[PDB]
């Protein structure tokens, strides 16, 4: 069994998790009248989570998390990004501009409280936090230094208030080097097993009295209610394991035919279109480097939610991911006709058609978001200043879109030379011209293809080179700058996006309130202290065991990796598998102190079976006894349908071990101020 | 786990280690000079195959690989053995197969003195008489005298030191009687070769047949089945990791005694250049095959037949990078240098400097050739491009040998250049890509001489071939035609395409003349060497090196870790069959019948004790390109599976034995009966092939 719990659910788990061999009451992993783990979990940058383990405030979190404020503090003159940072004292913690952490302080539930202001309407108000944490100061002393936060829960069958202490001064403290902390991120991304250093470390300032301050002078090291202690005494497998932090999105309770959508219409054409644009661009950069340093985050983030998207389909061919929740359905269904409501097949019904009305429509609109809206450069093109139809303010206003569009890293070579053709060509297949955009349609009818369309438009615009631009502002004529062919792509494109958007959400109010009715049937069913509701990046706790899986046939995954694996990956010539000398030369040595496993190996990561998803990256993994032992940063791909239906023997949360993290810092880094700080075990 | 290919002779050193690991067996029940014994049942099968006899009426057992020439000579589009499968149900329907061999050996003795007394008589001597095989067993008459169905092999071991006759039994009448589907017995043929896990149920059934007396015979009517002295007993009681795994077979080649120098020529030269060639090979061609699919109808096939020495190419520069094989080679190559002067005597120090000397003089000489061999003669398909013979060139006059000239044009025309070798896809991609990489490895002086005219007459690679497929006929099946109705002589002699194809054929034998004058020194030295290294070790306690002679090796059923966090069970099941499933990939392809039997869990006694049907498992017993087929058996002699590959990990094994990677991977001997029985129903051969079971 699995699920992302409440902290509330915490009574109903604690018999199921002390079986497992949890040594701890359920009050010390959550308290509303007392101190608890629930004060030590912190959200990081709104997406991600993090982990006090100080007396004074020191914040564990990933690499890949801090990696913008890392990004930001690091130069060519000291290249943090690729060395690393350590602050040997507080005054050597640098400090971040717009870096938010907020800890839990009260959870409210406030459901009865929401549900008579709602009776007032587009139908999407029950949902969205723009209107619910709106009726938060009507209910609570409502702005010293919180933030009052309400979402839905349940489709909407639930809502709780989360009293939150918002922190806005957090230093960067310590981060490994980049071959340490993105170690096979190209190849080891949604992959077991895996040997990367993912973390970065940060602190929480407050004034003098603890509360959460601006950037200060005034700022001491926050002494946090309640933190983790850290325990480095090993990690076996079988061990109880728990998780807790802020999981984005999971979509538990979608029907039948929810699932298909979600197959047919946003992976598998996300799968099609990316990997074009993949294959293309790869192409492209392994025969010329100057397109290699600059397409290259492109190219990663784009084959990161790629690999996702076919292990999501991985689910659905292999793991049988639809007929579970066919079953689930039918049996919820089942119930209700042995009980005698009929709000159940109605729901159901009407989910059915707002899936099947509005089929064409999202097609329509996933083609043109991952085969031109993201892939396709034109999408961006300068469209025309509206006076051009003192004189006017335009001219201005266009190369100041053309020193954006043309601002920074965009090549109209590869465009032009296959990336946009072979894009445009595969959307005009699967898009019937009388339903893609008036610009795109016209394009190919009066050249034959979507290739000399193409051709057309970079031989007749002049937003297609950098001199042809300045060129042409040299005499700026109003009448071609209406016509220009990449003018009207980008704008037609985007009219066409805008237009689908209204179209489709016509959908949205049906469904929304049909699911909302669907849920409250299967909460009935299963009783609320006994169900998870989906993820909407809120405070949640999951527990497992340290365990592997069994991938295929013949082939065992094992709970842990070691600094060996590291070895076996290393590959000079590959900027993923660059292996940092004196890591290596540590290794050589085995001077691994005694952060190394029971029979001598140096420990890298583990993975557990606990569940989870979405902003999760950050979150502190702990062991039966409450102390931290690692930090999730990732999840396998055999499990990314764990977002639709949790998978027992397959699904696993990757982990980096808490003694690889001390490790680095202590033999690797030297920084001996920060281990007498985060006492180890 | 220990690793030897051993002499069957050497069977009474190895049976305390062997008993030891579980098994219980007596030597002589494995090798008995003076009766029957396990030898009298392991055959060669085809030259380059192993087989196994498990019947008084003489079944032999083999693989789907080593019998595939004969199912595919018997089948036809409804009587289509091969993607059906065959079946027959009685002696009368054992389809005959003319030309098949299969040898029994009936004796070995050691002939080395005589053999040595012999070569020290020849006058002229080339100096490579003494590993030659085909002269060896010359001398076999004048040792024997009378010599009807026997043939005598004398073969050179520990590299010349020793010399062992084989006398053996030669069966001209070899009979098909079973074989499952290409989708079974090919399971996985592409992307699980030298792979394990391994879900291939790679069998294939025959018969000797002999005359009434029981000797071996040429076909006919009135032959009846074969009864051998000895046959091994079918065991489907199952394997457990763990358990004594004994093969007998006829290993092709291992080369056990390289110095460092020769690991190094075997590593920089034989297989990395084969690994660069080939990778760029394969990758023009993937492209190609992916942005049409009326290209795979015949580039798919050339691809895997590439793809199949590169992955072992690739397996065996693993052993380097990471194994440390080179590094082990030079251990015990100084092991023994110490050892000799020790002794005091230098005869071993100078036979090192002497194959080192052998092996940095035709470095340059080799690296022409493997450049030559995978970038253009296996890569090109201009390679084979017609060549105007002496009836077109010194007899256009004559307008007899005239006609018959051309006529021999087209003829060699359609050879080559047939059914999918696309022009298109030659002018645009491969051949570009493979020559500008050659003439970028060697250097302009040292290529064809049309390939180092053609690039500097005319600048690039690139350019030279563009030539090629704008002035030569052969570029398009059309202007051949329409120059048949001009034939002009001065055309034919210069065409390109022909030229090119005759430089690289005139290089290809002149490369190889002056790499032969450097094996006779090369031989010489390695006798010298292993010499020392046999009077050190001693004999009864050293394996010799294969060379398509009866071995045996132990070892037992276990699986291995292949890397970091990975663990490879020892045992493959019919899920693992059904998880590779693809209806769209012809390896993957999974019979109906077989799937239906998945379903129901319908196994019999053929299951694994958890329920599971059992398909292949892996032991760490000592096998290389020869033992195909070879009997697996357990600790008391009983059948319980046959080997048909091994690992790509352990490639580096044919020089140094890997014990924590390389595996031999076999099929299990139930998942052979399944198919006969619960897919097949040839109920018939079940009855014959009586199984050892539980109760
Ligand atoms: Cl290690
Ligand atoms: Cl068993
Ligand atoms: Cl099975």
């Amino acid at each position: 069994d699995g699920g992302m719990w409440l902290m509330q659910q915490i009574n109903g788990q604690v018999a199921r998790m002390k079986s497992l061999g949890m040594q701890l009451e359920a009050a010390d992993i959550y308290n509303p009248n007392g101190s608890s783990l629930k004060d030590a979990v912190v959200m990081f940058d709104g997406g991600c989570t993090g982990v006090l383990v100080s007396n004074q405030g020191l914040l564990l979190t990933n690499h890949h998390c801090g990696y913008d404020q890392i990004q930001k503090h690091s130069s060519v003159q000291h290249n943090y990004l690729k060395d690393g940072f350590w602050s040997y004292s507080l005054a050597e913690e640098l400090v971040n501009p717009g870096l938010e952490v907020e800890i839990v302080d009260e959870i409210t539930d406030v459901t009865a409280a929401v549900k008579k202001e709602l009776e007032r309407p587009s139908g999407l108000e029950f949902l969205s936090p723009r209107y619910l944490s709106s009726l938060a100061p009507e209910i609570v002393a409502s702005r010293p230094g919180y933030r009052y936060e309400i979402k839905a829960f349940y489709g909407g069958n639930r809502y709780y208030m989360f009293t939150k202490k918002v922190f806005r001064d957090v230093r960067l403290v310590a981060a490994p080097p980049s071959s340490i902390g993105k170690f096979g991120s190209d190849t080891d991304n949604w992959a077991w097993p895996r040997h990367t250093g993912d973390f970065s470390i940060f602190r929480l300032y407050a004034d003098k009295n603890g509360n959460p301050a601006e950037y200060s002078k005034d700022n001491v090291p926050y002494r946090p209610k309640r933190w983790v202690k850290v325990n480095a005494q090993g990690v076996k497998e079988g061990d109880f394991a728990l998780i807790m932090g802020y999981p984005g999105t999971t979509y538990k309770f979608f029907t039948a035919d929810e699932v298909t959508e979600w197959s047919e219409i946003d992976n598998n054409i996300r799968i099609e279109m990316r990997g074009i644009l993949q294959d293309v661009m790869l192409r492209e950069m392994l025969a010329d480097p100057k397109i290699n340093i600059m397409y290259a985050a492109k190219y990663a983030s784009s084959q990161n939610g790629y690999k996702r998207a076919q292990g999501a389909n991985w689910a659905i061919r292999r793991r049988s991911l639809r007929e579970i929740k066919l079953a689930q359905q039918q049996e919820v269904l089942a119930w209700a006709k042995q009980k005698g409501i009929a709000t159940t097949e109605e729901a159901v019904r009407a989910i059915s058609k707002a899936i099947e009305g509005r089929q064409d429509l999202r097609m329509r609109q996933r083609y043109l978001l991952e085969g031109i809206l993201m892939g396709i450069e034109m999408s961006n093109a300068p469209a025309a200043d509206s006076d051009i139809a003192r004189r006017e303010a335009g001219l201005q206003s266009i190369r100041k879109q053309f020193e954006a569009f043309f601002n920074k890293d965009y090549s109209p070579e590869v465009e032009k030379d296959q990336l946009a053709i072979a894009l445009l060509t595969r959307y005009a297949e699967r898009i019937p011209a009388e339903k893609q955009p008036i610009s795109i349609r016209e394009g190919i009818a009066e050249y034959g293809s979507a290739k000399a369309y193409v051709e057309m438009i970079f031989d007749k615009s002049i937003y297609a080179s950098r001199e042809r631009f300045e060129e042409f502002m040299k005499n700026p004529d109003r009448d071609r700058l209406l016509r220009d062919p990449m003018s009207r792509f980008a704008a037609s494109v985007a009219y066409e996006h805008q237009k689908l958007a209204k179209e489709v959400a016509a959908f949205d109010a049906p469904l929304a309130a049909a699911q909302r009715s669907y849920v409250a049937s299967v909460l009935d069913m299963k009783g609320q202290p006994n169900l998870a509701p989906d993820a909407n990046l809120t405070l949640r706790f999951t527990y497992g065991e340290i365990k592997g899986y069994q991938p295929r046939d013949v082939v065992t995954y094992g709970a842990k990796s070691t600094l060996e694996g590291v070895m076996e990956k290393e590959d000079p010539n590959n900027w993923e598998y660059v292996v940092d000398p004196k890591l290596k030369a540590l290794y050589e040595a085995k001077n691994y102190g005694r952060y190394a496993n029971s029979d001598g190996s140096m420990p890298v990561n583990f993975c557990a079976t606990t569940h989870t998803t979405g902003g999760n990256a950050g979150s502190p993994v702990m062991n039966a006894r409450g102390e931290l032992i690692g930090l999730n940063f990732d999840r396998n791909w055999e499990g990314v349908g764990g977002d639709i239906e949790y998978l027992p023997n397959y699904q696993r949360s990757i982990i980096l071990d808490i003694r690889y993290l001390l490790f680095i810092i202590d033999k690797f880094a030297g920084c001996q101020r920060l281990i007498d700080e985060i006492q180890p075990q």
